[PDB]
């Protein structure tokens, strides 16, 4: 069954309509990158996928879960979808390990021993097994975002959403975060990534979605869309390149 099934999605904020008819179908293991100019509705789209934002029209089904069914709720969605934001936030009151096991222990009711063992495995995956007992306030931006990825993964979601996770990071800390995302892509995680790092997009992305004014103008493999943009305003966007 499709991991992400979006049909005629429409979203409006007052008289402002951010999404005006989106259709997206992502299957398991796919790494989909979304690009476009500000105000395109990239972030709004993502937040609709995991109940952070509501929508006006169309339907969204995440791994079988219709987001508007009456028996759907935040915890049910959180069990399937994880999210990483541009601006990460950790609790310095508790250790990195405790920041990670918090959600799984509360929601999935896993015993602390079980949760901590899985958490240690995730810290090793993101390259910070030596920070398990450190507190988040001693971490640099690059480390904190990797811990946040680890935290998002602790819920063992089937889908990982990234909303420009490196745009707020210093250039020297971007690589380490992208590296973890790349590994996650290789492990087969279903991913939707909103980013400006075209390098990552071409070498790790399976498909690219170009968003412009609440619409999905062009779709295609990274190399095809970046090198030979079939549509009009696609060429224009790419041309203002960097």
């Amino acid at each position: 069954l499709q991991m992400i099934d979006v049909h005629q999605l429409k979203k409006s904020f007052g008289s402002l309509e951010v999404l005006k008819g989106i259709n997206v179908h992502i299957r398991e293991g796919e790494v989909v990158v979304v690009i476009g100019p500000s105000g395109s509705g990239k972030s709004t789209f993502l937040r609709c996928l995991n109940l952070l934002e509501d929508f006006d029209e169309g339907e969204i089904i995440i791994d079988g879960i219709n987001l508007k069914a009456k028996d759907t709720n935040l915890n049910k969605v959180r069990e399937e979808v994880g999210m990483v934001f541009q601006r990460f936030n950790l609790f310095p009151h508790m250790t990195v390990l405790n920041n990670i096991t918090l959600a799984p222990m509360k929601v999935r009711k896993w015993p602390r021993e079980k949760a901590e063992a899985k958490a240690m495995e995730l810290l090793d995956k993101v390259g910070l097994k030596d920070k398990a007992h450190a507190y988040p306030d001693s971490l640099s931006g690059g480390q904190a975002q990797r811990v946040a990825i680890a935290r998002a993964l602790a819920m063992e979601p089937k889908i990982m959403l990234f909303d420009e996770p490196t745009s707020a990071l210093d250039p020297e800390m971007v690589g380490e975060v992208l590296s973890v995302m790349k590994q996650l892509a290789n492990e087969g995680m279903t991913m939707v990534v909103v980013t400006h790092e075209m390098g990552f997009a071409r070498e790790v992305g399976d498909r690219v979605l170009f968003m412009d004014g609440g619409y999905i103008i062009e779709e295609g493999k990274p190399e095809d869309l970046f090198d030979r943009p079939q549509h009009e305003r696609t060429k224009a966007f790419l041309s203002k390149v960097f």
